[PDB]
């Protein structure tokens, strides 16, 4: 049902999701049983005087693809469990439009030529490596950061919402920044009221409240 | 609609359930896209072998209902989510764990066992009941309540992945834990073994450290 | 040498056992370097806690001795990024209770006398106490015995906490809607934090902190 | 500050530690005789009852290639806080892997080769960061250039338990050989301030190989 591509060969996929908003509702009041108007209240409360804990019953399972350089920004959340890949080799590349804004020297497609030059030779230098005999995890060590990698991250929403505080802000790295907004817009699909309060009471980002879902 | 009664007046119920066997199979494959003695053996695989991430990936949400003292050696699993019941959102409700006289059975009481659960029901009545009149007397129930046993039931949410739930068993599944919280883990296993069957007989043949659910 | 001790409630304690660190290992961690101006260093700690860059503050640890009632101790031990031992077939076990004392009924119109309910509480307590006793005089087994026991019975554990964890507990028990015997323990855990990183702990005031009693 | 060397120009150093030994005891005992105490250190380890050494906590500071930091940081119960690759400088050094590295695995080039090509690609790599950077480009994106060798460094405050947890997974022959050096050194560490609890480790709870034949 949910894919989202980011960047040139990213995405964030959705796996599975336990529960929806009404999980924090039944956590909160801890009864195992419904009224629209009451339970919306419950949640907005919930989220306006920092009672989280509900929000740990609500959880996601991701399938992401990223670069390493992203990735290792990502895993520092540690509240979360991971699984990553221990195999194809493919390597972002900025757009030109990546470095337009940014005053420099060389045109910003020249920046793009040449990353993809330096990757080539890497990835190039690891393949005959590979072919000499030369173990894998030695090997590698040549790859670029700009190496995707995929996990499956499982994370609860309070959780999510600490990622999608930090992580879904202008302070944060544009790249990093791009797959937050695709982790929002999956919870706010699943968990509609819970990003609403979130968005309206605890949020402490920015780009969030800029552009929608 | 899996819920089983424990101790006189308690209960595990499971609320909801993210994934099954395949779940930690996706996992470990890192792949969301078929071969069932192939999966198996992947499970058996990662388990024997310690890489215990993959069932991160599993998760329950239980509703138990437990005497204050088993929730306090519950609690204590900290990698796991909880809410317990607070009279600010729900109802409260006044209810205690009497032992059946068979619980002493084994131990050599100068008094009988019977004697034993009656001199444990009449402390619950008579603290309960100062409960009330002080509640009465207008001491707010913050205060109040400090009297009630120990034994006074609560009910709390717990959310934990398959992985977590496996430490509990090994610990509150053994001989070694207190007969009740040991009620509790077999209620547990029971639901766990329904959802992750594959998983669950991996555990006991590979990883499980207590003794009681190779018994029952 | 670090140490300090403070009584709370009737029989109570928060006790300093180590303390690993001060507030230039935050600024140290947040630099990934040696440094020990002034001036700069406590700029740092500011924009730290200022723009909610916890994680440098990850790097101060205390280890606390606490004896508090089991209430008390149930809402403490929520706190699942600390570690934790509590009292057991190590030491030897006491049996000591809060009774609150009659101001602690202030403001509450009651129809019984402060110092009745007080009274109140210490009969069923002893009560309680006495019923414990006596069953394990009879050969009922200790972890039987002791669930009559009531909620305001003194338990004592270790807490090792890092100063992040510290300031999370401390923005949801120093606070006037915690209850106030847990209020008082949240004072004393500032009361050490303050003495021991102060500038963290002055950061922390002014830039992070949500409750209302520590700024009185 | 205890310091230990790894790898071409790696290292792990002892920035603090609270407590030692007898802070698990302590904590065991929830109180403020050598043998008594060393004895239930053993009985703890024994009997599975580990949340005491939790009381003991270590903040170390490694520098380490990217790939062995990546490796280190799935260990999630510690803290952790390490360069950043947007702002910090740092060094640009590389581990380029010794020959003997390599000794073991039949090769059709030479090993010495193999060195030789990693420190060239290596080299290439740098110099066009250095030509992003020296052009404009700004360090976050400049980087990812770099090869996963590159080295970095964190601090690293774990306590005993977790250690315990990290040593059982990476100081193992089926970890990587770089990340079996690193966690010697901080065997090495953890034994010269907790030798009782050390001991108990290899003892009764440690599921590695190495530690029980390297010194
Ligand atoms: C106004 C108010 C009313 C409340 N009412 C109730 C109630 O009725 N019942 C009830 O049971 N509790 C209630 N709570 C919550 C209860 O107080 C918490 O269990 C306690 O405050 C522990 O706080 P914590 O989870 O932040 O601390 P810790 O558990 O130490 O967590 C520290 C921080 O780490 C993060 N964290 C740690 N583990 C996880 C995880 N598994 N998932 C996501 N994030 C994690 C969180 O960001 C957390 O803030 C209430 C809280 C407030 C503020
Ligand atoms: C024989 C025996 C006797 C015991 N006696 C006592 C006693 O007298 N008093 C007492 O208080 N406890 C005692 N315990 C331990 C107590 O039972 C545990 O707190 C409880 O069983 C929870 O286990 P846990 O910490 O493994 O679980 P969790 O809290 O869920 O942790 C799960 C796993 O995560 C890790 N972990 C989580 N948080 C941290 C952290 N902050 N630091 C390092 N690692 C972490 C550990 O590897 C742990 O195995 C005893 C245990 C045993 C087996
Ligand atoms: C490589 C390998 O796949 C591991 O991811 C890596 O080595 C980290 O191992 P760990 O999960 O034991 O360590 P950590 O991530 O430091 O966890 C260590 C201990 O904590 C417990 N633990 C920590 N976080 C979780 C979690 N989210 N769910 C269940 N258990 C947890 C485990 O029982 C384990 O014994």
């Amino acid at each position: 049902h949910m894919k989202i591509d980011i960047l040139d060969k990213g995405f964030v996929e959705l796996v599975d999701v336990m529960g929806n908003d009404l999980s924090a509702v039944r956590a909160a009041r801890v009864s195992f049983d419904k009224d629209e108007e009451r339970d919306r209240h419950l949640i907005e409360y919930l989220m306006k005087h920092g009672h989280e804990t509900p929000f740990e019953h609500i959880v996601f399972t991701f399938h992401v693809k990223a670069p390493i350089f992203v990735a290792r920004q990502w895993f520092r959340h540690r509240i979360a469990s991971y699984n990553e890949l221990s195999l194809s080799y493919e390597f972002y590349i900025p757009s030109p439009e990546r470095l337009e804004g940014y005053k420099t020297t060389i045109p910003p497609e020249r920046v793009t030529e040449k990353i993809s030059e330096i990757v080539d030779k890497a990835y190039r230098t690891y393949l005959e490596l590979i072919e000499s005999g030369v173990p894998r995890e030695v090997a590698r060590i040549v790859l670029p950061l700009n190496l995707y990698t995929r996990f499956f991250w499982t994370v609860n929403a309070r959780s999510l919402m600490n990622f999608l505080n930090l992580k879904a802000d202008s302070h944060a790295q544009w790249e990093i920044q791009q797959y937050a907004l695709a982790i929002a817009r999956i919870f706010k699909e699943k968990c509609p009221w819970t990003f609403e309060a979130f968005l309206k009471y605890a949020y402490k980002g920015d780009i969030l409240k800029e552009v929608q879902v």
